[PDB]
RNA sequence: GUUAAAACUCUUCUCAUGCUGGAUUCGAAAUUAGGUGCGCUUCGCGUUU
């Protein structure tokens, strides 16, 4: 609309953290090295995906809550548009207002 | 057996020139490389005063 909400998150690691490499030929690269190698992006940084983390606590804690809400983690699944997970993450037609 | 008969309105000359299917609209919306596996096994801080 006329505003924006930015929220920014710094995160502090209080253990060690595997967040595994999706790109094929940096795991076919580094299969010599490492059985389990990190997602890397090729800035040389850490890349962790962050939504569908948000998803799933929204989703887990909003069905133990009792408030409508869909499962976008079954398989094929199609998100209602109805809910506010599907609000903030998006459904199949409407989008993530959360980017 | 027609004031007859006989004599091809013929030859030459490009519908050509000038004008852009252009304008408007994002392949992107939905989906956490996740799940399983204990740096463990072997070796007395001896000896020497
Ligand atoms: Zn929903």
């Amino acid at each position: 609309a006329k505003t924006m909400k930015k929220i920014y998150v710094t995160m502090k690691t209080l253990s060690p953290l595997y967040t595994g490499e999706v790109r094929r030929e940096d795991k076919e690269a580094a299969q010599k090295r490492v059985n389990f190698p990190v997602r890397k992006t090729a800035t040389n940084k850490v890349l962790i995906p962050f939504k569908g983390a948000l998803r799933s606590a929204l989703e887990i804690m909003l069905k133990a809550k009792g408030e409508n809400v869909c499962d976008t983690g079954e398989s094929r699944a199609r998100p209602c548009g109805r809910c506010v997970t599907c609000s903030l993450f998006g459904s199949m037609g409407r989008a993530g207002r959360a980017s």
